[PDB]
C-alpha cells in the first residue's frame, strides 16, 4: 500500500500517485489519479467503532443527485465485515473551498452573486428532500477551477422536524458556532429549514468582507455578536419566544442599536444587502425561505426555477449494527 505523511492510504491499484490535500473532519484527504476514468479525484480516509455521521452522510449523498452537491464516485473497503477497517470515499477533485478562497482572495460582486446562487440552488434540492444540512459554512462549499460550487459534509444533516424543534434555553448544539442561528441559543434544536438559511446569510456576509460576521468565542457570546449587529429584538419577536428563561435573558440585556448593513458593507451591492437582511432575520418564522431567496432581485441574472431541480421524493432514515449498515450501504461499489 502507498503511504502519505507517514500514514497508510490504501486505495490502489485503481487510484495511484497520491498527494495530500488536507485534513478533513474524519481523517486524511488526498488526491489520486483514477486509472479508470483518467482524471484526478479526491479521496477521504475514514478509520474506526464507527461514527453514525459516516453512515448518515453516505446514505444521503448516495441518494442525492445534483450539480451543486458533491457526489460519491466510489467507496473502497474490504470485501467482508470481518476484514473491513478503513473506508475510503472517492469524490470529484475540487481545486479549493470557500474557506481557503476567502483567506486570500477578494471576491468580485459577480463571484459573490454566482456563488450565492449555487449555494441556494443546491440548498433548494436538499430542502425539497425534507433534509437540513445543518453545518453550512465556507469550508463545506467546494469550488473547482471555473468556480462551480458543490456543497459537502452531510454528517450533521437531519430530516426536518419542525413539530419537535423546541427546547430550553442554552441547549448544547453540535454545528459550527459562527454560523448558528440566534434561536439555537434560545429555544431551537435546529430541526427547521430556517437554520440553514441563517448559515447562508452568514456565508454571504463573509463573502462581502472576507471576515466572519459573528465570530463568537463561546456558546452565549455567539448570540451577543448577533444582537450586536441586528440590535435588540422587537416586542413582537420576543412574544414569539414562549420559553421564559430565553425571553428573560433577552429582556435582561441593555438596548442595542441595529448596525446598518450598508455601514458594515460599504462596498456591497444594495440588492445583496436587501437579501442579506432577509436571510439574517432574527425571527425564524419571518426569515426568507430558499425559493424566495432564489427569486430575489439580486439573483435575477441566474434565477430559473425550471433549471433549479428538486428531489424526486422526501428522504427518510449499537456499534456492530452500525458497522453492518455501513458495509451494506457501500456494497454497490464492490466488484
Ligand atoms: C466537505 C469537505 C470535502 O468533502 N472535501 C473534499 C474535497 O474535494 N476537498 C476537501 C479538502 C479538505 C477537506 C475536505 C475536503
Ligand atoms: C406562555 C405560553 C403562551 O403564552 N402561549 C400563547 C398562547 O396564546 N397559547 C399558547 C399555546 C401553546 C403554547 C404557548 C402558548
Amino acid at each position: 500500500p502507498e503511504m502519505v505523511r507517514g500514514q497508510v492510504f490504501d486505495v490502489g491499484p485503481r487510484y495511484t500517485n497520491l498527494s495530500y490535500i488536507g485534513e478533513g473532519a474524519y481523517g486524511m484527504v488526498c488526491s489520486a489519479y483514477d486509472n479508470v476514468n483518467k482524471v484526478r479525484v479526491a479521496i477521504k480516509k475514514i478509520s474506526p467503532t464507527y461514527c453514525q455521521r459516516t453512515l448518515r452522510e453516505i446514505k444521503i449523498l448516495l441518494r442525492f443527485r445534483h450539480e451543486n452537491i458533491i457526489g460519491i464516485n466510489d467507496i473502497i473497503r474490504a470485501p467482508t465485515i470481518e476484514q473491513m477497517k478503513d473506508v475510503y470515499i472517492v469524490q470529484d477533485l475540487m481545486e479549493t473551498d470557500l474557506y481557503k478562497l476567502l483567506k486570500t482572495q477578494h471576491l468580485s460582486n459577480d463571484h459573490i452573486c454566482y456563488f450565492l446562487y449555487q449555494i441556494l440552488r443546491g440548498l433548494k434540492y436538499i430542502h425539497s428532500a425534507n433534509v437540513l444540512h445543518r453545518d453550512l459554512k465556507p469550508s463545506n462549499l467546494l469550488l473547482n477551477t471555473t468556480c462551480d460550487l458543490k456543497i459537502c459534509d452531510f454528517g450533521l444533516a437531519r430530516v426536518a422536524d419542525p413539530d419537535h424543534d423546541h427546547t430550553g434555553f442554552l441547549t448544547e448544539y453540535v454545528a459550527t458556532r459562527w454560523y448558528r442561528a440566534p434561536e439555537i441559543m434560545l429555544n431551537s434544536k435546529g430541526y427547521t429549514k430556517s437554520i440553514d438559511i441563517w448559515s447562508v446569510g452568514c456565508i454571504l456576509a463573509e463573502m462581502l468582507s472576507n471576515r466572519p460576521i459573528f465570530p463568537g468565542k463561546h456558546y452565549l457570546d455567539q448570540l451577543n455578536h448577533i444582537l450586536g449587529i441586528l440590535g435588540s429584538p422587537s416586542q413582537e419577536d420576543l412574544n414569539c419566544i414562549i420559553n421564559l428563561k430565553a425571553r428573560n435573558y433577552l429582556l435582561s440585556l441593555p438596548h442595542k442599536n441595529k448596525v446598518p448593513w450598508n455601514r458594515l458593507f460599504p462596498n456591497a451591492d444594495s440588492k445583496a444587502l436587501d437579501l442579506l437582511d432577509k436571510m439574517l432575520t432574527f425571527n425564524p418564522h419571518k426569515r426568507i425561505e430558499v425559493e424566495q431567496a432564489l427569486a430575489h432581485p439580486y439573483l435575477e441574472q441566474y434565477y430559473d426555477p425550471s433549471d433549479e431541480p428538486i428531489a424526486e421524493a422526501p428522504f427518510k432514515f449499537p456499534k456492530e449494527k452500525l458497522k453492518e449498515l455501513i458495509f451494506e450501504e457501500t456494497a454497490r461499489f464492490q466488484p
